């Protein structure tokens, strides 16, 4: 149940927006990464691979999130962006 949730959220996060906040982009990937990966155990990218290092920060940030609690969050937060972008549009 959770996982094929999860896993439908994720084709509809492929839906979104564009102007969604760079913030959210990296919520959405360090939800995602934590949810299938688990903690990040990578070590950090290069000083000068800066869009590496956003990643793996936004993965970082979120490496005390269990697997399932990672997967709710992300469902939620993709719930959240759907409903907020049909609220703004006719």
């Amino acid at each position: 149940g959770l996982q094929e949730e999860f896993e439908e959220f994720a084709e509809k996060a492929k839906t979104l927006p564009d102007t969604i906040s760079n913030e959210d982009k990296l919520l959405l990937y360090g939800l995602y990464k934590q949810a299938t990966v688990g903690p990040v155990t990578t070590g950090r990218p290069g000083i000068f691979n800066l869009k590496d290092r956003y990643k793996w920060d936004a993965w970082k940030a979120v490496e005390g999130k269990s697997k399932e609690e990672a997967m709710a969050d992300y469902i939620t937060k993709v719930k959240q962006l759907l409903e907020e972008a049909s609220a703004s549009t006719s």
